[PDB]
RNA sequence: GCGAGGGGAGCCCUAGCACAGGUGCUGCAUGGCCGUCGUCAGCUCGUGCCGUGAGGUGUUGGGUUAAGUCCCGCAACGAGCGCA
């Protein structure tokens, strides 16, 4: 039921700005947009998966993010009904490499429940 | 020591030694203090990111303000000397 989910109204979108990698990803180009390979998909899909079955159990931590419109509501539900971390709103320069002062924001948070309660 | 006479401290003259004192140079040897641009809106540090590098980014941009004042946006995120 998985596949024919995606079949139904969740592929091909792009046109005239593909890449030359991800035009072995695809499978047509009709009407002038792009039609992406609904048989690859399901194969990536299934190592892609693979990979989250391994670092969910591992307990490892998976760091959503989307700044695009149709994404932000999506990913914000889907993040937190898994407790999982996620970064909907414009993404800050530094958030993972420079981590260390980042958490110094995050440490500013703390001060904000003192003097709220 | 009852008296004579002797030495020391305080203080002086004369002779002699070490030394004092100098509004005599050098404000390009300096401390300190002051004028000045100008109360003008500025100048930087920490890490991250870009560049081979000098360095950039932040502090640019849009609105606003006496102001780097505040807001929104932002590969940047905070802080410090200033402004208040
Ligand atoms: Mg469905
Ligand atoms: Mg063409
Ligand atoms: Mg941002
Ligand atoms: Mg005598
Ligand atoms: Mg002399
Ligand atoms: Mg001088
Ligand atoms: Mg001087
Ligand atoms: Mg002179
Ligand atoms: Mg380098
Ligand atoms: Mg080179
Ligand atoms: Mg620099
Ligand atoms: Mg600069």
């Amino acid at each position: 039921v998985k596949e024919l989910l995606e079949a139904g109204v969740h592929f091909g979108h792009e046109r005239k700005r593909w890449n030359p990698k991800f035009a072995r990803y695809i499978y047509a180009e009709r009407n002038g947009i792009h039609i992406i390979d609904l048989q690859k998909t399901m194969e990536e899909l299934e190592r892609t998966f693979r990979f989250i079955e391994d670092l969910a159990m591992r307990g490892g931590t998976i760091l959503f993010v989307g700044t695009k419109k149709q994404a932000q509501d999506i990913v914000r539900m889907e993040a937190e009904r898994a407790g999982m971390p996620y970064v909907n709103q414009r993404w800050l320069g530094g958030m993972l490499t420079n981590f260390k002062t980042i958490s110094q924001r995050v440490h500013r948070l703390e001060e904000l429940e003192a003097l709220f309660a």
